[PDB]
């Protein structure tokens, strides 16, 4: 029987910079909150499960999912600074998924300390409503009463310890500043809420808890960002603030459900929504090893409720998984039970075949909560033999915990989606399981195609014999194989033996050697024999018809192509662009957004290397870009010939 209520459960992660604040201010919230991946806490009566946000922002799959892991956020800003550029590409993010927050302006005790202008940054580059449920007392050195707006009290702090606290009456000075500062506030939630607009104009006296009902419903709908303040090092405001996490910040039942799919058509909304009565379903989001309990797979349940020792769906990987027992850990702890109730997260311990992603429901059911290409890739050389066991070893492991890079053995090699996603797989190779190894360039992984159709046919004479029609496919669609074979001049038993003597081949590739995709092949005819024929040869024959095509087909090598999104003042928009233009780009689109405008271009990612260094050194730290995968494109052919004459 659960302790806590859907209701009394607070699910939430904290969006900051490293600058801002970011670990200082977690442990104080861990701490107040006490007595990782995923902590399990509580604040008065109320369940608070606090997620741990990605490191970099550049890993969007990871930031996307701890999104939907959690229910809303505390945005944590430098009191000085403001905001800062990847904050803001997170929150943007945050609404897309629709996440409430609340804004805590920390460091306040520091110099340039400057709160009435913090706030402005929201204002002015996320185009954000939001208004101070709170205001200082002096600052920097000065910093040290609160006032709390919605109540109408304040609070003075007479030590760094967070002890103490003299709960006080508004004085005079401030006085007027406070009223408003309230009246400001009271309005901000007012253009979202009704019959609060008359009341206010027309006067009325607002409530403290009948104000606390109207914001409540502001944030939760995601219309406004509540803020505060304090410096979380001297512990100051941060019980203030996580009250506001109770106040404010939704339960799992006040956002909207979970949308997934099922495992045969994944065309359906499937609907989870908190119910302990419905089939649990859950989505996994980490995955680590502990030197003693073994694997642990962290997740959420969205919908039904779960059991130590019962048996569940493995939904993504298509299998069966036994549930060992189930684990919470705390700030300073770790506690064991035998019951996962919606809206709650927990690690289970000893499950084989989990993964990173992986949708774990009912038995009787099918659903999945979620859903990769290398674009570039690496040579690693481990030293001697010795290091050289535990790499290969790692990588089979590291699957499990990251499915999104590659396997190459032919020297090894990793392909992943950037630069940066390949260094924390080497940093987790270098260090975490410390092998020594030479680490090559990033190069960016070609491709190649064919341009025109064609009819050709390779024999082995030992004996073996094709005829394939090769045609290019649409971009992107792929490699599809036709089986048009009919009297059987080629019987079925060296049939799939082609389509893989076909793709071994093609991987090779025609050209320069890169692996050969969007191709139709067709098997129209052959001829076999009896005794001679063999599995081989019948792969020979299909390797030899590539060749022949590879002639006639007009081949050709393509190189991925990024979205890039950039964002910045428009004095400089004509440089970015003789930038780009300059990098083989070309520029599709533009929309502004508050006060500057957004960027949107398609560059070769071989061309993209030290853009960030030149986004800077043209518009003098005001620039910001975002890439990622759009399509492949071919190659221009003046480059082309010299990849060729490399590999070569």
């Amino acid at each position: 029987a659960r302790e806590f209520s859907l209701e009394k459960t607070r699910n939430i992660g904290i969006i900051a910079h490293i600058d801002a604040g970011k670990t200082t201010t977690t442990e104080r919230i861990l701490y107040y909150t006490g007595r990782s991946a995923a902590t399990t806490a509580a604040w008065e009566g109320h369940r608070v499960n606090i997620i741990d946000t990605p490191g970099h922002v550049d890993l969007t799959v990871e930031v996307e999912r701890s999104l939907r892991v959690l229910d809303g956020a505390v945005t944590v800003l430098d009191a000085q600074s403001g905001v800062e550029p990847q904050t803001e590409t997170v929150w943007r993010q945050a609404t897309t998924y629709g996440v409430p927050r609340i804004v805590f302006v920390n460091k306040m005790d520091k110099l340039g300390a400057n709160f009435e202008y913090s706030v402005s940054t929201l204002h002015d580059r996320l185009q954000a409503n939001a208004a101070p449920i709170q205001l200082p007392i002096g600052a920097e050195d000065e910093f040290e009463a609160i006032i709390d707006l919605v109540e109408m009290k304040c609070f003075k702090y007479t030590n760094d310890l967070g002890t103490e606290i003299e709960e006080i009456e508004i004085p005079e000075d401030h006085l007027d500043r406070a009223e408003e500062a309230r009246a400001s506030l009271i309005e901000a939630v007012a253009e979202t809420s009704d019959e609060l607009m008359e009341k206010y104009l027309g006067d009325e006296e607002i409530s403290v808890s009948e104000l606390k009902e109207a914001i409540r419903q502001a944030t939760t709908n995601v219309e406004f960002y509540p803020v505060l303040c304090g410096t979380a090092f001297k512990n100051k405001g941060v019980q203030l603030m996580l009250d506001a996490v109770i106040d404010y910040l939704p339960s799992p039942l006040d956002v909207k459900p979970i949308i997934g799919h099922r495992a045969s058509n994944p065309e359906e909304e499937v609907i989870a929504k908190a119910d302990d009565s419905a089939e649990f379903a859950a989505l996994a989001f980490k995955v680590m090893t502990d030197p003693y309990v073994g694997k642990l797979t962290f997740f959420r349940v969205y919908s039904g409720t779960m059991t130590s020792g019962s048996y569940v769906k493995n939904s993504t990987k298509g299998k069966r998984e036994r549930v060992g027992r189930l684990l919470q850990m705390h700030a300073n702890s770790r506690q064991e039970i035998d019951t996962v109730y919606s809206g709650d997260i927990a690690a289970a311990v000893g499950l084989k075949d989990t993964g990173t992603g992986d949708t774990l429901c009912g038995e009787k059911n099918d659903i999945i909560l979620e859903s990769p290409e290398p674009v570039i890739h690496l040579s690693v050389e481990p030293k001697s033999k010795a290091d050289q066991d535990k790499m290969t070893q790692a990588l089979v492991k590291l699957q499990e915990e990251d499915p999104t890079f590659h396997a190459h053995t032919d020297q090894v090699i990793i392909g992943g989606m950037g630069e940066l996603h390949l260094d924390i797989l080497v940093d987790r190779m270098k260090k975490e399981f410390n092998v020594e190894c030479n680490v090559g360039a990033p190069m960016v992984s070609y491709r190649e195609t064919f341009k025109s159709s064609a009819q050709v046919q390779g024999k082995f004479s030992q004996y073996g014999d094709v005829h394939i029609e090769f045609t290019p496919n649409e971009t992107g669609a792929g490699f599809e194989f036709e089986n048009a074979i009919v009297g059987g001049v080629v019987p079925r038993e060296y049939i799939p033996s082609v389509e893989a003597g076909l793709k071994d081949a093609m991987e090779n590739g025609v050209l320069a050697g890169y692996p050969l995709i969007d191709v139709k092949a067709k098997l129209y005819d052959g001829s076999y024999h009896d005794v001679d024929s063999s599995e081989m040869a019948f792969k020979i024959a299909a390797s030899l018809a590539l060749k022949e095509a590879a002639k006639k087909c007009d081949p050709v090598i393509l190189e991925p192509m990024m979205k890039v999104t950039i964002e910045m003042p428009e004095e400089y928009m004509g440089d970015i662009m003789g930038d780009v233009t300059s990098r083989r780009g070309r520029v599709d689109g533009m929309e502004p957004r508050g006060n500057a405008q957004v960027v949107n271009a398609y560059v070769p990612l071989s061309e993209m290397f030290g853009y960030a260094t030149s986004l800077r050194s043209n518009t003098q730290g005001r620039g910001t870009y975002t890439m990622y995968f759009d399509h492949y494109a071919e190659v221009p052919k003046s480059i082309a010939e010299d990849i060729i004459k490399k590999n070569k």
